[PDB]
């Protein structure tokens, strides 16, 4: 459980909230991300 995505529509032409969580910082964005339909980070 490695991080949040908030907003409206979750999807582009309305801004959205990421907060996601590497080993070392939590970086928290607000942009009008275009947000896939199963969303997951990928690790090696
Ligand atoms: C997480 O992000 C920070 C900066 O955004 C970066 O310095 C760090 O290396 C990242 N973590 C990993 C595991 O790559």
């Amino acid at each position: 459980i490695r991080g949040w995505i908030f907003g409206t529509t979750l999807d582009s032409k309305t801004q959205s909230l990421l907060i996601v969580n590497n080993a070392t910082n939590v970086v928290i964005k607000v942009c009008e991300f275009q947000f896939c339909n199963d969303p997951f980070l990928d690790v090696y």
